[PDB]
C-alpha cells in the first residue's frame, strides 16, 4: 500500500519520479528566477486537463490570471478555453495594486477557504500554487504566513489535492528554497537550476526527496521550447 | 506571439527575438557603470527618433542637467527633444540643501503621448532597513500603474556582486515581467562587458551572456 | 568485538553494526544529523522496526514532522508493516507534530515507554520546536532534560537533527552535539551532476568505529551501508 | 558640450582617463589602506598648482596639516612654500585630541579665499548615501573639481565601505596592492566616468621618489 | 627562578618531544578542536599520566560530561579512575549541567586543588560552560578569573575547547584570549572520504616547540603521535 | 627633510624598512596569535636600551610584568635587570583577577623614565576609530615612537579586528603564520610606512633563542 504516483505527462519526469507525483501530497518546485517553475506548475495542470479530464485549480500570487493566460499562448496552450470551458480554475491572489500594510491572517485564512471552494466547485484533484516566496513577501516571512502555509498544505492534504508550489532560491547551490520553505513543503522537493557554462545556460531538474518512494537521482537536464519544459533523463 | 517594442539598441532586438514586450516592464540591474542609465535612455531616445513614440525619463538621483549633459557623450540632442516635447524628463532627486510621484509620472505619460519610459534609481529612496513587504508594495503601485496606463518601461536597480543576487532589496525581480542584467567582469586585469536576459515572460530569447561595447555611438551589442 | 569498554545493541541495518563496532551504546543517545532527505527517518524506523523483529524489544518513536499515519504509509516503501506492530503493543508512534489550528512531552513519553516495556527509543525532528534565533543555552538545556531521562531510564536513543550544508556544522543549532553521547552524519553531496549517499560515525564515545564516510543506498528493504576496509 | 576634463598631470593617468578628471565633478579614489589615496590627492593639487596655477585645497579630517606637508617630502615637494605663497590651502577640520552644513561653507569660504579650482577631501548605509550626495552636490554648485578619498577593505570586494558610495559617485576610481605568492602589485582602475570615455580595467603602478607613476 | 620557563612532561607519546619536555609549568594550555578529535581523552590522559608516573595528584573539572560516564569511557584506554578516586589521587569536579554563580565554582576548583594537594588541572569542555551563559562576557572573564587563579595557585591547567572547522578559527566563543598562554590544536581532516587526525602545538610563550600538524591515532593506550 | 627612522636592529627588519621605524610615530603590527607580536614589540625596546640606551616602556594588557619578565628570559634578555636600572618600565594595564587616564599614566612614565620607544600590546568601529586615534595622536604630539601589537583572525583577511585600526596608523607591519601542507612558515610584511619607501610583500623569518631573524 506504499504511496501511489500521479502521472504530470510532462515529458521525461514521469521516468525521473518513477511515475509521477506522489498522489494527495505536495511537492515543492524551488529554483531562481527565470528556471521555469511557474511553466512546471502549469504545464502540470494543463496536461491533467488535456491527458485525463483531471480538472485543476492555480492560485497565482504573483502573476495576475490575464498576464498567466497570455504568457502560455506561446506554448500553443489555449488556457482562455479551459477557463471557459469551467476545467481550469485561476484564483486570483495576486498584490492589490493600490497595496497597504494590513493586519493579521484573516486574509489567508479566507485564501484556504476560497481554495477549498474552488476545487470543491470545479472537482479539481490538481492543484498549483504559484510563488510562495511572494505571500511570505508579503507578510515579511512572519510566524503568521508560516502557519497558515502549514494550515494551507494540511488542508490540501486532507481534501487529498494533489499540489505542486512553486518558490524561490537565490543561488543554484545553495539552501534549497528562501526563507526555508521547504520546512512546511516538506514530503516532496524538486529543484530547478539555471548553470552558467562558460556564457552559456543550462537547465537541469533534480528530484531531491520524494517521502515513502523511489526516483532518480542528481540533475537532469532539460530544456523550454515551443512545448513546454522537455526533460532528458538520458542527456549528456 | 506577444507584440514587442524594438529597443534598436544594436544587437538587443535579437536576443530579445524582437524586442521588448509591449506593456511591460524590464528590469535592468546591474553594478555602478555598467550601462544602465545609457541603456534606458538609448531606449527613449531611439523610440523618439526611429518611431516618433515619446517618452518619459524619471531621474531619482542624477539631475536632468546631468542626464542631458552626460548623453552628449553620444551626440544625442536630449535638450531639443524637451523642446519639441517629444521627450519629458522628470526630476525626482533629492533636494541637495512616492505615492504623489507616481501622480505626477501618470500625468507627464498622458501630456506628452508617451508609450515608452525609463524609470531610474527608482531604490534610492528606500533604505537598507525597510522590511521587503513595504519595499516589494511601493515599487508594485508604481509599475502595476505603468502597466494600467499601456507603458512599455525600463528600470534600472543596482547590484554589487557581478555573480550574486539579481538586485540590492531581494525583492525587485518579483514586481518587473522582465530581467535583464548587465555585467562589467574582472578577467585577469581587464573588464569584459555583457548583457543578458535571464527572464523575458511569454516568449523565447537568446540566453547567457553576450559581450558589449560602450562607444560613441551607446551600447552595441554582438550576440554572435 | 569482545574488548571494548561500551556494551552495545545491533542495529541490524546492514553494514552499520560493522562500522560501529558492534552497533548502538545501551542506554546512550546516538545523534544522527543529515540536510533533509538524507534517510534520518528511515534510519531511526529501522532501528525500532529491526530490535522489533529480530529481538522482540518494543520501541517507542517519537514524531516531530510527519503525522503517525504519514509515517506508517511511508514505511510501507519498506514492505514493513508498522500498524500490525502498533496493534500488537510493540511499537508505539507518540504524535508531537505541529497541529494545524517541553516537560509535558518528556512526560508522556516515559509513560509510553514504561507502558509498552520499550528498549529502543527514536526521536525524530525534536529541534523543530525550536525558534531559530532561540538561546542557545535555552536550546540545549531542553534538549538536554529530554536525553537525560532517556538516560535515566536506560532506554537507547536515536535522536535525528537537521542541518543546511553537506560540510558544515553538525547540526542547526550547534549545540546538539553536546547533549548526545556520539554523533553520526547522513550526507547526500551533489557533485558533477550526480548524489551520493554517505554515513560517517563522527563520535562513539567509549570504543574505537571506523572512521570516514562510507556509501549506502536506500532500497526497497531501506538503508543498506557497504563498509569498506 | 560633453563634459570637459582637467589634466593631473600624473604620469599616466591623463592618457588613461583620456584627458583628466571631470571639470566640476568629484572623483571617487578608492583603496585599501597604504595604496597611495592621499599621494594621488596630493599630486592632483601640486600639480595643478605647479604646472597650471591653480589653487588647491585640501580638506584633511585625521592627518594634521603638518604631517601632510611632512608626508609630501618624500617626493620633494615643499607644500609649506606654496601655503605661504596662498597657492595652497589645507583646512583642517580633524577632531580635537581632548554637521556638514558647516563643514561645507568653510571649504566654499576657502574656495573663494584662495580662488580654488582643485579640491581634495581625504577621508546607516541610507543616510551615508544621502549624506555623500548631498556632499557632492554642493561641491558642483561652486564649480570645483574634486578628488575625494574613501577607504576598503578588500582589494576586490565592496568598492568603497557601505556599498553604496560608488553608485552615488559621478566617477569612480580604485587602487589596488594586490598580494599575490607573496609579492604586492599596485593597480588603478578606472571603474566609470559618467559622459566619457576611458581605459578599462587595471593598469600597474609604482610609488617612488616622484609619486605616482602609472603605466598604460 | 632567573631561568626560562620550565616543562611537565605528559608522558603521551610524542607529545613530549613535539613541545621540547612538556607542558609549561603552572601555566594553563587551551586544547582545542572539532567534536570527537581527543580534547577530553589528552586531558585525561594528562591526569592519569602525572598520578601513575609522578604520583601528582590531578584534578579534572567537567562542565560537559558527568563523572559517572568520564570513568566509564576511560575504561576504553585500560584506565581504572574510580580506583585513583579511591586512593584520593584523583578527584573529578562535578560542573556538568542539571537534567533537572562562578565565582563559587572557583573558590571549590581551588579548595579541591589544595585538598587533595594536585599539581595537574584538566578544565574540560570550556565551550559548555559558554553555552549555560549564552557566551555573555560575564562567562568570558570569570574565565579569565579561573585562568588567573590557577595560575596564582601554580596549577598545571589543560583546557579544553570545542571549534566547528578543521582550518578556521581557533575556538568557538574566541576561548583563545583567556586560556592564552600556551594553545594546541586537534583536528580530524576529511582526505576524500577518509579521516586523519592531526595535532598542533600552535603556540607556547617563553618557549621553542616544533611546528605544524602531527598525524596521531587514538589507540587502546590513548593518544600515539609520531613526530 | 623627509622622515627619518630609528632602528630596531633586527638586522632584516632595518633591510627592508630601509633604515628602521619612522621616528616619532606608531607601527601598528598585527597578526594572528602565536605569530610574534609581543615578541617584536620587545625586542624593539630591548634592542633600544642596549645598543642606544633609550628608555623604553612596555604597556601590557594581557599579560602580568612578571610573565612578560618570565617569556624574556627564553630569549636571555634580563628584563627585570633593565626594569631595576630604571631603562625599562613595564606599565601594567592587565584587567583585575578610560582611555584618558591610560593616556596620562603612559605620558606620565615617559616623562618619569625619559623613555624614546614605546611598545604597547593590544564594540561601535567609529568609537575605536576615535579613541585609537587619539591615543596616536598624544604619542605623536609627546614624541615617542611606538608600536602597537592588534590581533586578526585570518592569515590572509582583515588587517585587524575593526577595519579602522589601519588606516589610524602611520604605518603598518603584517606578521603572518601561514600552515600550508601541515608546515608553519612565519613571515613579515611592511605594507604601509607614510612619508617614506621601503621594500614590499612578505619576507620570510624564524624565531630562535635570539628573538627575530628576518632573512631577505
Ligand atoms: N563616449 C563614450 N565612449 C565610451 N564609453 C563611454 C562614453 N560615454 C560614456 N561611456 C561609458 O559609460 C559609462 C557610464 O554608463 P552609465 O549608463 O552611467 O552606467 P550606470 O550603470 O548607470 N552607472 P551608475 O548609475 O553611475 O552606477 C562610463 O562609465 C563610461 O565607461
Ligand atoms: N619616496 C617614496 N618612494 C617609494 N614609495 C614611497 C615613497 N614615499 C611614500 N611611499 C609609499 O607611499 C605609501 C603611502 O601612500 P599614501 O598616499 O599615504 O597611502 P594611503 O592610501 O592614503 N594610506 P592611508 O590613508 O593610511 O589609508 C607608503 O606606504 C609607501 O609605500
Ligand atoms: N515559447 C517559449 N520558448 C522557450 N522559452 C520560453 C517560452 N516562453 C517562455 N520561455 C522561457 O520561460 C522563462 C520563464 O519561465 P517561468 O516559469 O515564468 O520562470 P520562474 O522560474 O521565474 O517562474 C522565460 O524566462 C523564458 O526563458
Ligand atoms: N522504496 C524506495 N527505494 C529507494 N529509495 C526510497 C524508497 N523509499 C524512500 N526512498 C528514499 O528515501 C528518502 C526518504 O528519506 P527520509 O528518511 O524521509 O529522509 P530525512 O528524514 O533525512 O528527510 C526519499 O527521499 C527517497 O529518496
Ligand atoms: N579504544 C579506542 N580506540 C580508538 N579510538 C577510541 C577508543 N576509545 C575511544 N576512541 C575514540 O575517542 C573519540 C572520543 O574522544 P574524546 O576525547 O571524547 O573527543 P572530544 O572530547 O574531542 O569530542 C571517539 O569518538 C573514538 O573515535
Ligand atoms: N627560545 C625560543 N625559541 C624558539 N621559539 C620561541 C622561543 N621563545 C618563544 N618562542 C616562540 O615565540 C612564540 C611566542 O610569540 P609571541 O610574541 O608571544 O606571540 P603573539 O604575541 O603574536 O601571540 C611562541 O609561540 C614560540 O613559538
Ligand atoms: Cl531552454
Ligand atoms: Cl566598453
Ligand atoms: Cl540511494
Ligand atoms: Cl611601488
Ligand atoms: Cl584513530
Ligand atoms: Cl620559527
Ligand atoms: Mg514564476
Ligand atoms: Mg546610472
Ligand atoms: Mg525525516
Ligand atoms: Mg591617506
Ligand atoms: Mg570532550
Ligand atoms: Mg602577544
Amino acid at each position: 500500500q506504499a504511496i501511489a504516483k500521479m502521472r504530470t505527462m510532462i515529458e521525461g519526469f514521469d521516468d525521473i519520479s518513477h511515475g509521477g507525483l506522489p498522489i494527495g501530497r505536495s511537492t515543492l518546485v524551488s529554483g531562481t528566477t527565470g528556471t521555469g517553475k511557474t511553466l512546471f506548475s502549469i504545464q502540470f495542470l494543463y496536461n491533467g486537463i488535456i491527458e485525463f479530464d483531471e480538472p485543476g485549480v492555480f492560485v497565482t500570487f504573483e502573476e495576475t490570471p490575464q498576464d498567466i493566460i497570455k504568457n502560455a499562448r506561446s506554448f500553443g496552450w489555449d488556457l482562455a478555453k479551459l477557463v471557459d470551458e469551467g476545467k481550469l480554475f485561476i484564483l486570483d491572489a495576486s498584490p492589490d495594486p493600490e497595496g497597504q500594510e494590513v493586519v493579521g491572517g484573516f486574509d489567508l485564512s479566507a485564501l484556504i477557504e476560497r481554495i477549498n471552494y474552488a476545487i470543491q466547485k470545479y472537482r479539481a484533484r490538481r492543484v498549483s500554487i504559484d510563488s510562495v516566496t511572494s505571500v511570505f513577501q508579503q507578510y515579511d516571512a512572519s510566524s503568521v504566513v508560516r502557519r497558515e502555509l502549514f494550515r494551507l498544505v494540511a488542508r490540501l492534504k486532507q481534501i487529498g489535492a494533489t499540489t505542486v508550489m512553486t518558490t524561490e532560491r537565490i543561488e543554484e547551490y545553495g539552501p534549497i528554497a528562501r526563507y526555508g520553505v521547504e520546512e512546511f513543503v516538506s514530503d516532496n522537493v524538486v529543484i530547478l537550476r539555471n548553470v552558467l557554462e562558460g556564457e552559456r545556460r543550462r537547465r537541469t531538474l533534480e528530484i531531491l526527496k520524494l517521502r515513502g518512494t523511489s526516483h532518480m537521482k542528481g540533475e537532469y537536464p532539460f530544456t523550454i521550447t515551443d512545448h513546454g519544459i522537455n526533460i532528458f533523463p538520458l542527456g549528456a
